[PDB]
């Protein structure tokens, strides 16, 4: 028997669909206990996913992918990734006589090396595996494979991928490193710039951003409970957050504009009425409309942010390997 | 039972009439999907005609005839043509006990080799097939088979054909390569000369030309929405277009003059009052009158551009094989 | 066979648990008889523990640890500590074929020198021995190894130890010298300040404190029978005692505040709802609530004083070496 | 003083002879540098001839003649041609008091328009200029001006020209577009058909063809070093090349047959014993003999391929204007 | 009067040449004193360049460019960059009546945003400024502007730039983030993997790498004096270092291979005999030869590492704006 | 007008410098007469400084700081400290229109409470006052603010302070309680251990120590005139004294080692060549060299004991507030 997988193996969240109807999401992160006590507390030699990030306190949490690309700045990060992947496959619940055929998404324009490392690292766990551009397999998740831009803004990477009809490209892709994560790093700097007394780690501003990110007009008051020398402080982050999230957008815009001019002229109009935002960063409030406005120089853009950014990635992959060799 | 066909198998549009009252037109073009995704998008292994040119984005559209002559610069282009032809016959709707007798038009003075390739390639689909000059079978479509010039200006080829009474000639024919398509290539160069920022492919200027082509006096403002680095730009193409379409005409004129002087002197006066333009290029605005003027040195020309350039080709063929063995 | 020990080797009270179910407590103190008559009275060449402190009159009682750290301000104090330790092991009742594995607590941030001197001095008596922070092994005694402060207020030392998850720290520890004992010294001075006729030694005020210590609101009348020029005098020590015990607290508070601001901001809220007081000084009346109030500037603290301050120290140690190499 | 020129102004090579004993050949091509860097690299504002084609990399090389006819699909191509022509005259080395009388060859049956454009464009550089059929001025180059066919196969055009005695014709000429260049386009398609991994541009297959072209029997192994995804690959092109170059020949043959039947019957036997191949395409291996065989239905052809295809064109022109007004 | 500048504004080292014969190099880094004492120690409100990195101890050293791109993850980093740039211009020594025309290099395929931020930020200091690809302005520094690859491996970025003749590209560029810095991060992880007791910061391994980096065969013993718990330790880093620096190379190779296949086939051979390494990372021992070997599948590469990696960057820029508007 | 003060407010000796050139030293101690006769003898209601310690016989001498920290184990000790401080300011000789700006040193890592109590208690006497780490203000007294350890060994406290560049730390400080005084206590015990007939108070051994303290090799005979049952006895204290003063050192060493491993590895070598001993305990004979030897495991230490331990403390403070707001 055969089981196929959609694995959008994201730098922060790995989503997974299976032919047999698992949707599940998890954090792409593996906790190791830090010492012999951690090991005790944790009750197992490592954790993966959201439990790891709950116990983030007393585990060394290791993201196995940053810049989406599967990491090798340590010989350890290979073992991490093994765990992660082992765990996502295992949490697909399959066997004993189940032949796992998988689709993995990566960042578009992730090197052959890194596609090979995944591919290898999957071909350790699943027998047959397939590595495609996230943004494309998004697009393929919506039948938008034609005269379309996607802009997966994610965490690690904003990928932007003209679906210049069907061939999923490698000059029709683009990736920026300015993505979610960089917004937080920034945001944090934007808050620490103005309430210099604050403690923020990035995991804080991460959450400020998730909760109040927007662009353009501030539609409300962005008030958040930070700490300062340990003391609770409520503070206004409207302006940090504005700044932060409208620091993604320049690059995305310019890099749509760039893809747009790659399409045949007869179709550019039509492309613009197909610009998509998928992935986390596509949940920014007012994004849509901020883009529209940024693109008026190219025409009437109709920008849409997908329905459920959480799975469109895998949804696609899945459908994709519902359908071939 | 017997069914006969008029197939004006043109380089850009293949028109077809049948004895049983199909008129239909289609683009002479066959799309293949480019990759395994295309194949999916397209829903079939190839398309032919105007759907192919809609999906031009993500299909490799292959015209199977350029210079009208049926192409062999690939072993593939034979299969293309098969598809085209298969499809035009099939869209004539005939069977199961229907013996297809066909007339195909070609460019006048298309080589015996090429007439044989069609003929062969039709005798694969229809049982009995007949390949004549387009311009003649136009002329035969209007009872102008005597002391007449036609000038089929088409896409690929302008053919020009003295209907030196009845024998349809091979020194009374002429073909130029400068035809529609060459107007576009040119036009495009004429626009890209002056708004060097523009993108044009030829399929754009094609459309500029269809929409604003004229000769002589510019009767209006030729304003068109081009792209520049992706940005919409409205621009004035009156002068490009003038230039472009009055780059057909020299050769046509000289080649009428040339046919004219082939006729017996007693009749040349009379010929001139019979010059015809058939085919697409005959839709140029002001053509008629521009020719008249070009021909004053030979006399009072009365130049006419046929009633419905779309079918006169096949109309003829049809009538033609309504009437013999 | 193997026997493991929890030895909370405190500066005033050494508690001990064994795997085989001894709990016992004793005073960390060894009496030597003062002279040849003492030796006679005492019936043995030294005592250890509460009998020593009964006979405190006519023995030279030598605490072998002050500031918890095991003392070397005499070459004698090494022999003392031997006796003490010899006696606590021996009162664990083990042999003849018993291999003693021990955990000893010290003050958190006791020097490597002093951990070595214990360690040595235990590795004289037990074969394998382990020296950890008291406060941690408390915390480990309550599964509170995460986002927790403990404050062991003891006699010698108040130790305060963030259980910044599991690694038991050395910037996440703190020790103050102001602890029990310093309260008494003080208290005494606070009583001798106002009833200057009184005799107090510290061993008196030690007992006033044990009996009436509180902080904040005086919940009752602190009347105690002191002497003056030998003459019994009952006197009111409510205000001495208030003063005395609320002279611990500043430092503790400031040093919790300090540890609190060491945790990641995302968790400080959570820490505060985990502040513990263990050890003797944690028996102060109203401590809990006085702390809560001192910490309102950091949030809603939920401060708890452990269930049985007497053993939580060793309890832990025990459990701790119930569980590894 | 007077200086006369043979200029065979070919679509790929322009040869030139002068009365004063220049033979030189050059590529009919003018490089312009592409940008402000090119301009720097090139050291001059344009190049012409073989240096242009060396620097083909970083120049926009523009052939100023395709289909031999002097191009006007750009207003630029007029300036190109100026450069070319300016340069071929200038490289004839003449002045200051030298009156240049020139013979240019064109494709036989190049329109009056195009003969006028050259003629004009020469009468800009030389004072008196003469435009004749290449094939004829070849024939005139060999005293074969009688009962002769030539077949200039060139690059752009195969011209074929009955030398129906002396009047050089315009129903005794013929030109096909299928010539050299079309062999390459084809060849390339024939190689890319079978080693679909290969890169070929036409400039490659051009070179495969020059190096291995033949017809009929493959006299050797046609092995050539192509690239595939950049990787060197040696591959066998014997069958591509067969296919390609025997795709010229049908049209040539049919068009000789056609000229042949134009001659008076008494002479056709004799004509056949005079069929010539001039020009590049006449260098195909085995051509001679392949034709012979193709023409057995007409008799014993004696087909010859001229001695030095490089100059016979101009050689003629030259001689030609060594001899009149 | 006019003064022009070559500013290779690198992420670690900014080199600068002026028309008037300054070469100088500095570290691209600005030290701010950390507190009111730092300010005192430092004697000025900020430092820039190598003094900043000497005083790295007690300054907050802020690189104003990482990933070469000029940073905006802080509103501060703009002021940094101002200082840096102010300082590099000022250390060009020019005025009072000197009009500074500059060339700045960036990473090839740095966004328009970032070219604008520099450009702006230069047009604050110099009046006219120009921002080009480092690798190109290298290539232009060696007349290698044709059928050439460069691979600037630097610190931040390895840029790899086909000099596909002269137009300096934006599909003919490539940048990787795996560059010097990433080697150190890695290396450090590679050493800390094996001598887990070691302290390394990256600034250590940075120096291990500078001193012992190689690839392929270890030509010697890589012994280095690290610290462990403060204690000097000499250790062997041959294998870490191997690992580390041969973790650049995959991406570079693949991305040459990729550029190579972008060139016209006729030239790829020739390209390969032009592959350059410029910039710091080009100082790796045995690089050359390791590449050669990696590229044997594409042919005989002749890889060269430039003469003086320190200035080729600016050298170029300089020459470049020695020569135009 | 403004007058600034260096007050190194030490637990045994308070040194003071003023801007106007007072150096003076005094004992940090206030004598009160014990009774109505003392009051008569003393001639004033209290003394402060060395007269108090002369009359130590018949005054109750109260150090107002032990452990350096300003004492509160009595409500009296606040009045003491007032007197002391009143007297050190007053002996700075300033008024009537003099605004006293002061720097007071404390033990590094003295609690905020205690810094506040001084601060308060100075802001009673001087208008503006500043409380910093002694060891830092030493270091600042020698420009050694960088990659330096100091070890102030004093009386109360040995402070040890990495001058981890400029920010004066609170994890880069350390204080031990084992300092001078603890040496004496010990020494005394070391002499009473061996000449059990002796009387020593600590004030005796204090003086033995001052006079004969050394470490390592005994460079001479330590003979001193003690009493026994009142009877003068000369006795050899070489071995007591060895023992005593080499009981400081372990902790200091371990706590340098500890700070050393806190510095960045690149600098630890360099730190070691900057280890300082300031303060009284730094007068121990052979200290320097004994440390060197203790630290060989970290490298070649170059340990220096400051020039004039008496004032380096205040010297600094002074300079310090010669230089700011
Ligand atoms: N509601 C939100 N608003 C803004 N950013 C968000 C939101 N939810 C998630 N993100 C950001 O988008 C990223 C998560 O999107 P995701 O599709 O998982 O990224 P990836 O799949 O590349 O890991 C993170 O950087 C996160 O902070
Ligand atoms: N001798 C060397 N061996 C290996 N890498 C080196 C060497 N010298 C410098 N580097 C590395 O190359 C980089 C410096 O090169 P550079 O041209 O200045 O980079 P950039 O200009 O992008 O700042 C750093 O990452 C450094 O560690
Ligand atoms: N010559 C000496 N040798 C050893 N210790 C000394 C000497 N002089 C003073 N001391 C000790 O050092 C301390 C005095 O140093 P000091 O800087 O005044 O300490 P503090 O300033 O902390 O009161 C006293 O403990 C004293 O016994
Ligand atoms: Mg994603
Ligand atoms: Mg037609
Ligand atoms: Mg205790
Ligand atoms: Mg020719
Ligand atoms: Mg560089
Ligand atoms: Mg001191």
């Amino acid at each position: 028997n055969r089981l196929f997988l959609g694995v959008d193996l994201g730098t922060s969240h790995t989503a997974v669909m299976s032919s047999r109807g698992k949707k599940f999401l998890l954090k792409s992160v593996v906790g190791y206990p830090k010492d012999v006590i951690g090991l005790k507390l944790l009750g197992r030699p490592y954790v993966v996913g959201d439990e790891a990030f709950e116990m983030r306190s007393y585990l060394d949490i290791r993201y196995p992918l940053q810049d989406g690309v599967l990491s090798e700045i340590s010989d350890r990060d290979i073992e991490v990734a093994r765990h992660l992947l082992t765990h996502v496959v295992k949490s697909a619940e399959p066997g004993p006589n189940d032949e796992i055929c998988a689709v993995i998404g990566v960042p578009a324009r992730a090197s052959a090396a890194n596609k090979a490392l995944l591919l290898k690292m999957a071909q350790e766990v699943v027998h047959t595996a397939l590595v495609v551009s996230e943004p494309f397999m998004v697009g393929y998740g919506l039948d938008k494979l034609i005269n379309t831009i996607i802009v997966d803004i994610g965490a690690g990477t904003t990928d932007i991928c003209a679906l210049k009809g069907t061939v999923p490209g490698p000059e029709d892709q683009v990736t920026l490193t300015k993505a979610g994560n960089y917004v937080d790093e920034r945001l944090q700097n934007a808050i620490l710039e103005r309430h210099p007394e604050l403690q923020m780690n990035v995991n804080v501003a991460c959450a400020v951003k998730e909760q109040f990110s927007f662009v353009g007009t501030p539609t409300e008051v962005a008030s958040f409970e930070f700490r300062a020398a340990g003391k609770p402080v409520r503070a206004d982050v409207t302006e940090p957050v504005k700044i932060a999230c409208e620091a993604l957008m320049p690059d995305i815009i310019e890099s749509i504009e760039t893809l747009l001019r790659s399409f045949q002229p007869e179709y550019q109009a039509t492309v613009l009425q197909n610009i998509v935002f998928a992935g986390g960063g596509s949940r920014i409030r007012g994004l849509a409309a901020y883009v529209k406005e940024k693109l008026r120089p190219f025409g009437d853009a109709n920008v849409t942010c997908v329905k459920d950014p959480t799975f469109d990635g895998c949804r696609g992959a899945l459908r994709l390997a519902e359908e071939l060799p």
